[PDB]
């Protein structure tokens, strides 16, 4: 399959080749999150939602697994690792809780709303959901494994945070020898438009590839 | 010890602490070099090179160990990985290569000229040297091993490019649990001047902290 991509088109096999959805929880997507009351712009998320929704369909369609990302720990953080950790302190979900007691617990908490995928987006049988505890997917998870196992070498990235979680994944993806691809529109940022724009130039420049949902789409109907 | 940092400040002591001087070659700093002939600019790094000279000869005094990083391969770039790996794909010097055959052997290969740290920077007895073939510091080489080894939990980051090796290598710190520490004009962006900015505001935000040469020095003087 060939799909045309910045900086140039590329070729993928969809059967050995993954769509990641990358923590599309209430935390990095809805209103009253996490990302939210810690002070990010979530308020124009109902667009990447959809465009994930339409890319999981036509990956599943062509035989690409399905892999969701859901980050956070467990409530007690013990996850989140202690004092110790420099997780412990760079944390903005642990950085509002410290702040604002009230919602000790609950940000990224596994079992929680927080934690919940967003309504719309509801994986599949088939579908692998993984628990990661740090930004970066292929860190302290069976991601790799999961992969390897398959003979999958190419990613396909969507989710939240374009410069956070995803590019995390897709640059340690590229250091485990993975071609990743990031379908822009299909991604948001934590932080001002620029981290959206210097994500996508990051890994359309040294990393990966850049892409979009309909690009995407269409070179899989065949 | 503390240093002054955003997005506020931390505790650190430079015994258990290394400063690393990531990529300072000719290829990275020098116009002449990869970087420039690639077509980014390098007219810049004059004052970085100074300002890692400044916080070298601190670290030192302080006794923190310094790791040089130098990026690149063998000449026949059989370790930049062949078409199985992306990095033969998405490495601009081996597209410049590629492009510019005049060039082939010439950019980032041991024993070039391009691939020498620049004549300013010239590593000392008790410094660690270490070559690396991919632009994070922690994949594919003993990085990790030898800060556990000595018992280093603060890495201090300087050199070219912000926004890649620099922010990768940090990055990957991180998720290995060193807090990361980034002198802002002790590096140098590959990119357009928002690659400067973003990588800070990524790292400040979400990875570790950002802080500054002259700052470094006078929490390094007692």
């Amino acid at each position: 399959t060939t799909l045309t991509a910045r900086p140039e088109a590329i070729t993928f096999d969809p059967q050995q080749s993954a769509l990641i959805v990358v923590d599309m929880q209430n935390a990095y997507a809805t209103p009253g999150g996490y990302l939210d009351l810690a002070g990010f712009d979530v308020s124009t998320t109902r667009p990447v939602i959809a465009n994930i929704q339409t890319a999981v369909t036509a990956a599943r369609a062509a035989g690409m697994l399905i892999i969701w990302f859901q980050n956070g720990w467990d409530e007690q953080y013990v996850e989140a690792g202690g004092p110790g950790s420099p997780n412990f302190h760079k944390s903005n979900a642990l950085k509002t809780m410290r702040k604002q007691p009230q919602l000790q617990g609950k940000l990224l908490a596994k079992g929680s709303w927080d934690y919940q995928l967003v309504d719309e987006l509801v994986p599949q049988p088939g579908d692998i959901v993984l628990p990661k505890p740090r930004y970066s997917g292929f860190f302290n998870t069976p991601l790799d494994s999961i992969l390897r196992s398959r003979g999958i070498r190419h990613l396909v990235f969507t989710g939240i945070a374009t410069n956070v979680c995803v590019e995390s994944t897709l640059r340690d993806g590229f250091f485990l020898e993975y071609f990743g691809v990031v379908l822009e529109d299909a991604t948001h940022q934590a932080g001002p438009k620029f981290a959206q724009k210097a994500a996508l130039f990051n890994i359309e420049t040294f990393f990966g590839w850049v892409s979009d949902v309909e690009t995407f789409c269409d070179a899989l109907s065949p």
